[PDB]
């Protein structure tokens, strides 16, 4: 698995496996680009706790890594709330439009 799950800055984020090796306290830079460090005492070291919220922006990067379609991108795209600031970023790690990710997406207002 070229792609694995880590929780840190309060996200599960992905990471590429080819790129980091994830250790405590020290910072890794997640698909979706974030520099984000994982912490023991946030459970981000043991599997288990991993309460937080997965990161909308690596999630939907991953599904387009692992080569989905891109209507099920879409399905998996709609049940998050975009931000306008988590768009702006998806549309800089798709290296699309701002209004491709809003089409994508499902984003209204
Ligand atoms: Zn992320």
């Amino acid at each position: 698995q070229r792609y694995l799950w880590q929780q840190a800055d309060g996200k599960r984020h992905v990471y590429d496996t080819a790129r980091h090796r994830v250790q405590a306290g020290r910072p890794f830079t997640a698909l979706c680009g974030e520099t984000v460090t994982p912490q023991t005492e946030r459970g981000d070291l043991t599997a288990g706790l991993w309460f937080d919220g997965e990161c909308p922006v690596c999630t939907i990067a991953l599904a387009k890594a692992l080569g989905w379609p891109v209507r099920e991108i879409s399905d998996l795209a709609h049940r998050f709330d975009w931000s306008p600031a988590l768009i702006t970023r998806l549309a800089e790690v798709l290296h699309c439009s701002f209004g491709e990710v809003v089409e994508l997406t499902g984003a209204r207002m």
